[PDB]
């Protein structure tokens, strides 16, 4: 029970509209004694999957799926300040709102020895730098919306004229889950949310 009811005044906390949110939820957790990278890895992502299934059945708004989130968020960022050879570069594609899986990510594939560099929205000389040397052995895109998948295929296709297609480009997030047949035309390498799959295929250790 006792793991459910700590998922719950995560969730609470961070849906409740009352300000200093994460800082109290810090203040519990760790008087609690929950370490610091089990409330990472393991209670954000299930307290972010409890308000994602909050709001299919309609028992949470935007707003507060919104500002829960975007609390979660902040709470993981400072988390992971505290507690911290392949190197990926993770975009996030702009415009694209679905942000927390991708710090999940960074954080499962740092703790497996993947170095990660997470970026936001770069434009044509913003990776060309990155892809003028085989800086990085991969590349990683996150995709929350369908409206994202045609800016998802020219990242794709920016990347692959940068390098001459030499660049492995692997798709996940939350459209993978339901329709991965929607970024099979994407051309990327590798479309899976699974994380050792894309160790495995792109040989990240
Ligand atoms: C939270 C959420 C949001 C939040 C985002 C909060 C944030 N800052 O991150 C907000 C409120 C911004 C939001 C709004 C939108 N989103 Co929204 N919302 C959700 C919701 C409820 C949960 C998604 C979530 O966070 N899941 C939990 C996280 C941790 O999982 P994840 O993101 O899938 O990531 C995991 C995996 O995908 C994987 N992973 C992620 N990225 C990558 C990358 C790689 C390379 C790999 C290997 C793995 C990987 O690892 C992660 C951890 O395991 C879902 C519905 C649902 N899923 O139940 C939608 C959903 C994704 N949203 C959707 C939509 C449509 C939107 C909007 C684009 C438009 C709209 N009409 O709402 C907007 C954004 C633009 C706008 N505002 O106009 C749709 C997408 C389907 C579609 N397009 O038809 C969904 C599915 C809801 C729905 N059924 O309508 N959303
Ligand atoms: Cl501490
Ligand atoms: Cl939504
Ligand atoms: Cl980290």
């Amino acid at each position: 029970s006792l793991q459910t009811v700590l998922v719950n005044r995560m969730v609470e906390l961070a849906t409740g509209p009352e300000l200093g949110a994460m800082d109290l939820l810090f203040d519990e957790f760790r008087a609690a004694h929950v370490p610091v990278e089990e409330m990472a890895t393991h209670y954000i992502p299930e307290a972010a999957r409890q308000i994602g299934a909050a709001w299919d059945s309609d028992r949470i708004g935007f707003a507060q799926v919104t500002i829960a989130i975007s609390r979660l968020q902040e709470l993981l960022h400072a988390l992971q300040t505290l507690v911290t050879g392949a190197t990926v570069l993770l975009i996030v594609p702009p415009g694209e709102q679905h942000t927390l899986g991708a710090l999940i990510v960074a954080m499962e594939l740092r703790r497996r020895g993947v170095s990660v560099r997470i970026v936001f929205a770069p434009g044509l000389s913003d990776l060309s730098r990155l892809m003028a040397t085989t800086r990085f052995d991969a590349a990683l895109i996150t995709v929350g919306s369908m409206d994202r998948v045609e800016i998802c295929a020219k990242l794709v296709k920016t990347l692959s004229s940068l390098t001459k297609g030499r660049m492995r480009v692997a798709i996940g997030g939350a459209i993978v889950s339901q329709r991965a047949e929607a970024l099979a035309r994407t051309g990327a390498d590798l479309v899976t949310n699974d994380l050792s799959l894309v160790i495995s295929e792109f040989s990240l250790v």
